[PDB]
């Protein structure tokens, strides 16, 4: 089997994307963040605490046929922005763009934190990352991608992000229309439960290439790129005025720069992300300061391959005995 859907980003600046999902018998859709960055499905729902709803789509277990109350069990999650949310579970019929799992643990959420009420346009979450991450009590349960992997014709999914634009999900196959020259493959840790690989360098603008290894993750769910504290200052000395606003919480930039592009290596190949994909508009409207899509993951512990470089790739996530990630031009 494959699947195939399109993903949205939910406002003009490309903060998150959208994909619509159908839950249940009959169907209910939800628009979830789909996120190879955690291993939680959850979603908005009946249960929710009702002032914690603004706008949201909710999922109703007893309108569904097929959905089951996994009895005892419990979860609770938080997010490297802060966000978090909390609930009880249950089995439910969940299909992507065509493709059915049958059984799907679907995590209701009692409890969502300000970040998420304040989104009117994100329904929950789909997680991508490994299940060893997903956060059921006192039973772990199997991500959407592990439930459907041996039904797939390849153990695979990939992420097709667009710049200001939609972009595709697939489960099963790899579009070869889909990206320019070959894909390169490589390795992945999967000690941490993310899709953790090394990055071979970068360069920033027309530069030389810097050849040093950059561990991180392929992260759907983050927007911005998260690399080291010496990288990033590289890059954002190329921008005339710009600096880091401990008052912002990042690096910003005169809005009336022309970025330029960053480089960074998959094995022997570059992936080029264009100077406009870092730009992240005013801090606050009607602001002349901007900020940046390229941050210090210093405070972080890790770094993020999240939107602003995933976007720039088409990227296969192969899930096989062995996992590792493909990274194309597009
Ligand atoms: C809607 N908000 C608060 C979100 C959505 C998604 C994530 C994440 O995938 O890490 C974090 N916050």
């Amino acid at each position: 089997s494959t699947g195939s859907a399109t993903t949205t980003p939910i406002d003009s600046l490309d903060d998150a994307y959208i994909t619509p999902v159908q839950i249940g018998t009959p169907a209910q859709t939800l628009n979830l963040d789909f996120d190879t960055g955690s291993s939680d499905l959850w979603v908005f729902s009946s249960e929710t605490t009702a002032s914690e709803v603004d706008g949201q789509t909710i999922y109703t277990p007893s309108k569904s046929t097929t959905a089951k109350l996994l009895s005892g069990a419990t979860w609770s999650i938080s997010y490297g922005d802060g966000s978090s949310s909390s609930g009880d579970v249950y089995t439910d019929t969940v299909s992507v763009g065509g493709l059915t799992v049958t059984g799907q643990a679907v995590e209701s959420a009692k409890k969502v934190s300000s970040s998420f009420t304040e989104d009117s346009t994100i329904d929950g979450l789909l997680g991508l990352a490994f299940s060893t991450l997903n956060t059921v009590s006192p039973t772990q349960q199997k991500t959407f991608f592990d439930n459907a992997k041996a039904s797939l014709d390849s153990p695979v999914f990939t992420a097709d992000l667009g710049y200001h634009a939609p972009g595709t999900y697939n489960f099963g196959f790899i579009d070869t229309t889909a990206y320019t020259g070959s894909i390169t493959y490589t390795a992945v840790s999967t000690k941490q439960g993310f899709w953790e690989w090394t990055s071979t360098g970068y360069a920033v603008g027309s530069g030389t290439f810097k050849s040093t290894s950059i561990d991180g993750i392929a992260d759907t769910g983050t927007t911005l790129l998260y690399l080291p504290a010496t990288v990033v200052s590289a890059y954002w000395a190329q921008v005339s005025g710009a600096k880091s606003s401990s008052s912002v919480g990042g690096y910003v930039f005169p809005c009336s720069a022309t970025l330029p592009s960053f480089t960074f290596g998959v094995g022997s190949a570059r992936i080029v992300i264009p100077g406009d994909y870092i730009d992240f508009g005013p801090i606050s409207t009607g602001s002349s300061s901007c900020f940046g899509g390229i941050q210090s993951s210093a405070g972080i512990g890790i770094n993020i391959f999240g939107d602003v470089a995933l976007k720039a790739a088409f990227v296969v996530f192969n899930g096989a005995t062995t996992p590792t990630l493909g990274f194309a031009s597009k």
